[PDB]
C-alpha cells in the first residue's frame, strides 16, 4: 500500500516505542510476531482552564493559576499481520511541559488507551502493551518529566474508548483486574530503574502532607476538577474511595528533581483535526462503519484509517 502505517511520518517518540517493541519480540523470537510499527499521528498545544469554583476560591486571590498549558498526543501502533497492517493499541496524552505553571510542572496524565485484541501471537499481547507504556515512561523520563498520571477505570458495557466496536469476545476488565494490570506493568518499569515508585491517589497526598485542594494536578477531563467543583477533608474521604482507580508515578525523585534543565521535545507539532482527542476518530467510524470486531474488520477499518490520515485535508 502506499497508505500503509510504516509510511505515515515518523517522530523520535514513535521511532522509540516502535524500537523497544520490536527488541522485545526479537528476543522472545515466536514465529508468528509480525513488526511493529508505532506512530505519533497528533500533536498540538492546548491549555486547560480552571473551573469556576475553584476559580473563584483560589485563582482570583493569586494562590492558582488560572490555566495550565500542555501539549497534546495521539499515537498508536500496528501489527503486520499476513503483510496486512493491523491498528491494535492507541492512546491519547497530556504533557505538562517545565514552564507549564504548579501544581501540573513537569507531568505527564494518559488520557484514554484502548486496543484491539487481535495480535499476534496472543501470548505476546499484553507484554506488547507492557512495553508501550514502560517505552512511553521511559522516554518522558529521559525527556525530564518527573511524574505520570493514569486512571485505570475500564469501559462501561458498550463504550468504546478509542476504536468503534470491539469485538465480542474481547473480555472488558474489571476494575480490580485492570489496576492489577497496570501494577504489573509498572513493578515491570520499577525493576528497570525506570519508575522510582509509585502510589494512589490518597497515599500520595498523604506523604505529600497536601492540605489544599489547589496543590492536585489539574487535567482536561479527569475526574478530580469535577469533584473540586461539586465540593464547593471532604476531599480526602472521596480520594480515599476512589484510591485504586489514580496512580501517581514516580520517574525522577528527590534532588535530581529539582536540578533539570528545561524540557526539550524535539518532534514537531502534527496537525490533525482527525485525532485531536479521541472523539473525532469515533465520530468518523460511526459514519463511515469502521468496525473492529473481527480481524478482517479491523484490517479494513484500519487500511481506512491510515488512508484517512495520509490523505487528511
Ligand atoms: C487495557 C487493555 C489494553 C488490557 O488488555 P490485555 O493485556 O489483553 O489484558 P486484559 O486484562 O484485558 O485480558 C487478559 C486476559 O484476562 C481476560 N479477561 C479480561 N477481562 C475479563 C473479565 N471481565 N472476566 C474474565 N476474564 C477477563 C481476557 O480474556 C484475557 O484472557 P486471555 O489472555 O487468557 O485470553 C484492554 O483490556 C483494553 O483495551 N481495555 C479497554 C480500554 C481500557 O480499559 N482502558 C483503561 C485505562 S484508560
Ligand atoms: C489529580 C490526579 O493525580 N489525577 C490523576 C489522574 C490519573 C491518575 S492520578
Amino acid at each position: 500500500s502506499k497508505f500503509s502505517a510504516k509510511r505515515l511520518p515518523s517522530t523520535r517518540l514513535g521511532t522509540f516505542l516502535e524500537n523497544r517493541v520490536n527488541d522485545f519480540l526479537r528476543r522472545q523470537n515466536h514465529p508468528e510476531s509480525g513488526e511493529v510499527t508505532v506512530r505519533v499521528v497528533h500533536a498540538s498545544d492546548k491549555t486547560v482552564e480552571v473551573k469556576p469554583g475553584m476559580k473563584a476560591r483560589f485563582v482570583d486571590s493569586g494562590e492558582m493559576a488560572e490555566s495550565f498549558p500542555y501539549r497534546t498526543k495521539a499515537l498508536f501502533a500496528f501489527e503486520e499481520i499476513d503483510g496486512v497492517d493491523l491498528c491494535f493499541f492507541g492512546m491519547h496524552v497530556q504533557e505538562y511541559g517545565s514552564d507549564c505553571p504548579p501544581p501540573n510542572q513537569r507531568r505527564v496524565y494518559i488520557s484514554y488507551l484502548d486496543s484491539v485484541h487481535f495480535f499476534r501471537p496472543k501470548c505476546l499481547r499484553t507484554a506488547v502493551y507492557h512495553e508501550i507504556l514502560i517505552g512511553y515512561l521511559e522516554y518522558v523520563k529521559k525527556l525530564g518529566y518527573t511524574t505520570g498520571h493514569i486512571w485505570a477505570c475500564p469501559p462501561s458495557e458498550g463504550d468504546d474508548y478509542i476504536f468503534h466496536c470491539h469485538p465480542p469476545d474481547q473480555k472488558i476488565p474489571k476494575p480490580k483486574r485492570l489496576q492489577e494490570w497496570f501494577k504489573k506493568m509498572l513493578d515491570k518499569a520499577v525493576s528497570e530503574r525506570i519508575v522510582h515508585d509509585y502510589k494512589d491517589i490518597f497515599k500520595q497526598a498523604t506523604e505529600d502532607r497536601l492540605t489544599s485542594a489547589k496543590e492536585l494536578p489539574y487535567f482536561e477531563g479527569d475526574f478530580w476538577p469535577n469533584v473540586l467543583e461539586e465540593s464547593i477533608q471532604k476531599l480526602y474521604a472521596t480520594m480515599e474511595k476512589h484510591k485504586e482507580v489514580f496512580f501517581v508515578i514516580r520517574l525522577i525523585a528527590g534532588p535530581a528533581a529539582n536540578s533539570l534543565p528545561p524540557i526539550v521535545d524535539p518532534d514537531p507539532l502534527i496537525p490533525c483535526d482527525l485525532m485531536d482527542g479521541r472523539d473525532a476518530f469515533l465520530t468518523l467510524a460511526r459514519d463511515k462503519h469502521l468496525e473492529f470486531s473481527s480481524l478482517r474488520r479491523a484490517q479494513w477499518s484500519t487500511m481506512c484509517m491510515l488512508v484517512e490520515l495520509h490523505t487528511q485535508s
